[PDB]
């Protein structure tokens, strides 16, 4: 069985700073959530996510990862992160799971 | 069941002006295309979109969204959607499907 | 049966030039990985890639193309890839299979 | 998706004389069913029947087959059948349907 | 997922009296057996029953029922039932489950 | 995936003596068949016999098995069996095969 839904993370002036955890990586930000699965499993699925949303300024290099931290059988939890002085306006991911 | 093909959008001159569903976004353009699946299903299937291929002008914001417009058994509307002066030179769409 | 990954490109200093398949693009270059199912299948899986990390220089276009070459029952080739001007910093796909 | 479902097909005096398809033999009696799916198929599923309950006169050969006739997306023909001087007090058949 | 076995409820000297749920037969007696899934399920499964042995006394009538009473997601209740003046010598239930 | 079929041992004049795995058990024959499927699979696939065909004689007990010897990806063997007096003068089984 297979779900799937869209997570909108919007503009960074709302994301959260998170430490880094790669030297080379300063200003680290992201918009972190924990998505609850419209029916458990009874054991994590397979979840597959993708960028289906950018706006990122020009003048900046873009700089941006859909993470995936974990995955458990009712939901997981997945981020829009970037880093340095990449600005993004709006940045939204979808995602399926399958059982 | 599953299936997957993909969408090339190619260079937004020869994209569609469509009337704005945001008051922030203006010059929204896309490509929308009906794909007809390889296979009827009996009911909607679900459907993701991956952004697999950008050719994007530097000068602009990068303004992307991969839409999923609806679903049927027999396909999907999906759509490359670009808004404001961003110029999109290539865009393709990979997709799965999976019953 | 549904399998998922990730594959890191990296910085495109590492990346192979390729002959070009399209005659107007140039400096065509890749970071080519043969995948290896961990379970292999009795006939080819579907297989879809999605772009889940970019670090892109502001300065030149963003050219990026996330490849699916081939695929058989026990995995498949994929690639990174740009052309012309563009300087990729990072580039990673994740991937699913489904049987 | 898997269904299942008992047919009981009672005491053989209910049967129907139906014309015999084999000339060795005669007598030949059924309980016919047409089954409706709780949830039809989009193309016939596979059908399994099972004799579950008999309750047959010992005086005279135990003669017996559970017949499938036909399947079809939303349903399937199915019979108890006997022949000669067998009598059945009672007989049941279980199915399961897999799409 | 699937999953099989085989019940082997032996002489009925071994089975017990239980109440009739039809007054139309007496001295009914049965083996019942709880039996325990290798994987339990979220959601009880199907199952379906199969009389796979028979060792039935000709002087009497045969009457043979394979009970299925409940299923659970981890496993299910089924006896092999007989009644009035019938001696089963040995009676086997194959069973199939199917998620 | 699912297949399924039958297996027609006809009369037990047709079978072969075999060794008896049983010592309470005497003249133990049977019909033994190599079923191949209509479609190999990579690992052995679940099976279920029913027996859906018996014709036997009432004079002495009936005694029957449906065995299931071995199941492999591309089929599987199983047998009618009968011992003592028993007479078969028709016996069909019925399998399901499901991945
Ligand atoms: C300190 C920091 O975040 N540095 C970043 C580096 O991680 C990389 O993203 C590079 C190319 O875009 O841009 C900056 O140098
Ligand atoms: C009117 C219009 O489309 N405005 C756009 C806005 O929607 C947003 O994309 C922004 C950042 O890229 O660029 C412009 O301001
Ligand atoms: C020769 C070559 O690679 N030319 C490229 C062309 O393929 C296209 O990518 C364009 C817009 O970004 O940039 C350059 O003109
Ligand atoms: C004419 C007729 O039905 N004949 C039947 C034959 O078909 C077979 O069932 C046999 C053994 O039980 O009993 C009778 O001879
Ligand atoms: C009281 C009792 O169990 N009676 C049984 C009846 O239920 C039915 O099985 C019949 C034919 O075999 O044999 C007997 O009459
Ligand atoms: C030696 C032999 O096969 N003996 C059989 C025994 O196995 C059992 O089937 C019994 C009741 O039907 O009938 C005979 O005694
Ligand atoms: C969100 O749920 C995930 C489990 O997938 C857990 O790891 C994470 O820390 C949770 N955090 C919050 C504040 O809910
Ligand atoms: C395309 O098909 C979709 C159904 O998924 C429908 O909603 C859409 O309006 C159709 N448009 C055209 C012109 O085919
Ligand atoms: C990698 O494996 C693929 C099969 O999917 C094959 O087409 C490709 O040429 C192989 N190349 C290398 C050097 O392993
Ligand atoms: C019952 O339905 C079946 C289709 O599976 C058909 O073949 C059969 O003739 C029908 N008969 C009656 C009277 O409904
Ligand atoms: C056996 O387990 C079933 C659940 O499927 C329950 O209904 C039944 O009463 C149990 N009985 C015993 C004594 O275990
Ligand atoms: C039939 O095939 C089975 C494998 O399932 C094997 O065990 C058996 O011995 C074979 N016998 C014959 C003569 O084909
Ligand atoms: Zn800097
Ligand atoms: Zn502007
Ligand atoms: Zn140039
Ligand atoms: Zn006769
Ligand atoms: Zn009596
Ligand atoms: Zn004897």
């Amino acid at each position: 069985r297979v779900q799937s839904g869209k997570i909108d993370c919007g503009d960074d002036a709302g994301w959260a700073k998170v430490p880094s955890d790669d030297p080379g990586r300063d200003n680290t930000r992201e918009l972190a959530k924990n998505i609850t699965f419209a029916s458990p499993y009874c054991r994590p699925p397979v979840v597959l996510l993708s960028i289906t949303q950018l706006d990122v300024e020009q003048s900046q290099n873009l700089r941006v990862i859909a993470r995936l931290y974990s995955v458990s059988p009712s939901g997981f939890k997945a981020s829009c992160y970037t880093w340095h002085n990449t600005k993004v306006y709006s940045m939204s991911i979808s995602w399926i799971s399958i059982e």
